[PDB]
């Protein structure tokens, strides 16, 4: 078979770090995986392209983007407030992982944390549909721009981003 997979052009305070992608397993979490499919592919309706990352941390993992109405004309996960609890049938093995971070129980939102060493402490704590297709180059220059906490000096954004296949 085969998954869909998008990509996210990180860019730091600017610049353009390169491209970074992730292979969505939608063929195990659809549900899941169609929510940051179907806005990376702009099919949502409107999506987002720009988002926010504000919380990076350089050792136990990263943070994606939220918007709903905190600065405003903010969204959803293409779905309500969110999702129910689907499956954990991809358990965090290693880095470069993609899941949900947007609450944990029932809301797999769009809050994801670019896995930067496999999160065992977590333990089905949240639902894996992703990860690094290619790229890996951009998660490791991010990680040296991190902070040991979460907020960070420079501002990482999204420029661009989009179904590959």
């Amino acid at each position: 078979m085969v998954n869909p997979t998008v990509f996210f052009d990180i860019a730091v305070d600017g610049e353009p770090l390169g491209r970074v992608s992730f292979e969505l397993f939608a063929d195990k979490v659809p549900k899941t995986a169609e929510n940051f499919r179907a806005l990376s592919t702009g099919e949502k309706g409107f999506g987002y392209k720009g988002s926010c990352f504000h919380r990076i941390i350089p050792g136990f993992m990263c943070q994606g983007g939220d918007f709903t109405r905190h600065n405003g004309t903010g969204g959803k996960s293409i779905y309500g407030e969110k999702f129910e609890d689907e499956n954990f049938i991809l358990k965090h093995t290693g880095p470069g992982i993609l899941s949900m971070a947007n609450a944990g129980p029932n809301t797999n939102g769009s809050q994801f944390f670019i896995c930067t060493a496999k999160t065992e402490w977590l333990d089905g704590k949240h639902v894996v549909f992703g990860k690094v297709k290619e790229g890996m180059n951009i998660v490791e220059a991010m990680e040296r721009f991190g902070s040991r906490n979460g907020k960070t000096s420079k501002k990482i954004t999204i420029a661009d981003c989009g179904q590959l296949e």
